[PDB]
């Protein structure tokens, strides 16, 4: 189904998404190696992979996360680190869309979420801004899971356009915004979505549509069961604006499959 | 490096101490189907299993657990679940050794484990004897991870000899006694211990040695990573009381290497 090459991709932003978790961090200096505890990432650590910038709890919406360079990948990378408890963060997780034609004329953004960024996004930008500067050639690629993820997929539609690709790749993501918003996600030039999810994750189908959210397309769906491994053959290309069939589909949501993609992610060992 | 038939073996009582953890219900009605969280135990859902007694906290030990039926493989299961907190539990644990001359002679075990063993034997040794009369012809196993792992090693040896074997599989089991014990534990009649271990997991290497801890030959070692999926190429057999070269190295220990038996243990997604 996908390539080798697109695989081996979403393994490793997998893991550096992985990482804003279980990365030994933080309180660590520019220039360290990345590592991370209990196998979580275990393809960052074989790359020459440092630190750039770490960020725990900034702005309003108390930001967790890393940018990192990598010279073996030819990356710069800015992983966002989901909430310390999911469960917790989904009870309280609130449906309020907030205005953002910042981003695009039309469009609204979960609250929140968009506040969480728009509080952090001039360091961010500035920090990344440094990056490409020193690293011209290098391709810039934002990433997390699941909170991680949707900061990431904002802070992506927010920077875009600014003269550098910008690639998110997003693992078990809320929906992020109303329709408008979806639409200027499935199209924007500048870098491309990937928007993966696993099974029956819970997290991607919040917020609901209902309260008038909805998801870009396409969507990367891993078929292969929670603590199964994953291959091509079970990825699963999905089109259309709020498509069914992958992760969208009339079942019992589920906590565990949250937490494998391709690997333990969300907690550490 | 081991057979077919033997992993086998191997991942299904790992899945059945697995279940210790994760299975949702320790005042499940007797009779009931056994399943789990997060994919945790799905050879033994595969299999028409159910429970026949569930404790909880049970006598001085607080140990939990529970004996299942196995009409599919033919089996009845004593499962021993570890400690809630494992990594307290590992920080909290006593090295004092006890007389145990009731099952070994010279023999010293672990206070705690024996203790919590001798607290519940008489119950629990009541139950399996019921099955036994009822199914004569399955095979009796006790099995556990971690103190669960100590504990089913300890039952084993207790209740042996009344006439059905007992095999005991245990995962990551502590040392659980001296170098008598562990003699005993190579050789005696009744039944197999199947010690397994994995990689630089911490718990087989405590308590230490240097407290007059030996542990029982064989031992069976995973080498494959954490996270990592085990074939029957990935085990290697160890022989001789206190071996080195397999878990007992003079390398540095993980406790993440101690929540990887096969699958997930000791913890639920
Ligand atoms: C960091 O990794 C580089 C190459 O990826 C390696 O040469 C260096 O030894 C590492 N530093 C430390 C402290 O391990
Ligand atoms: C229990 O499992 C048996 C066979 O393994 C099955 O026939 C029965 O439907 C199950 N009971 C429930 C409540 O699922
Ligand atoms: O080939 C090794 C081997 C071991 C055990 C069994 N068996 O138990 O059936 C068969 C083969």
């Amino acid at each position: 189904e996908v390539s080798q090459d697109l695989f081996n991709q979403f393994n490793l932003f997998a893991q550096y998404s992985a990482a804003a978790y279980c990365g030994k961090n933080n309180d660590a200096p520019a220039g360290t190696n990345i590592t991370c505890t209990g196998n979580a990432c275990p393809e960052v650590e074989k790359a020459d992979a440092t630190f750039l910038y770490s960020f725990e709890d900034s702005g309003v919406g108390d930001v967790t996360g890393f940018l990192a360079l990598d010279n073996t990948n030819k990356l710069i990378v800015l992983s966002f680190r989901g909430s310390r408890s999911i469960e917790n963060w989904i009870g309280n997780l609130n449906f309020d869309l907030k205005e953002i034609n910042d981003i695009c004329s039309g469009c609204r953004g979960h609250d929140g979420f968009t506040s969480s960024w728009r509080s952090v996004a001039d360091t961010l930008r500035q920090k990344v801004e440094d990056a490409v500067r020193e690293h011209p050639d290098y391709r810039v690629v934002f990433t997390g899971h699941s909170l991680g993820g949707a900061l990431a997929t904002v802070a992506g539609a927010d920077l875009r356009g600014n003269g550098y690709d910008i690639d998110v790749f997003s693992y078990g993501a809320p929906r992020v915004g109303n329709r408008a918003f979806a639409e200027f996600l499935t199209v924007q030039t500048g870098g491309t979505l990937y928007r993966i999810t696993h099974t029956n994750d819970i997290v991607p189908r919040l917020p609901p549509r209902e309260f008038g959210y909805s998801h870009s397309s396409p969507e990367y769906w891993i078929k292969s069961g929670t603590l199964v491994p994953v291959t091509r053959n079970d990825i699963v290309k999905i089109e259309g604006i709020d498509a069914t069939g992958g992760n969208n589909q009339p079942n019992i949501p589920d906590i565990p499959a949250h937490l494998w993609y391709f690997g333990l992610i969300g907690t550490c060992l």
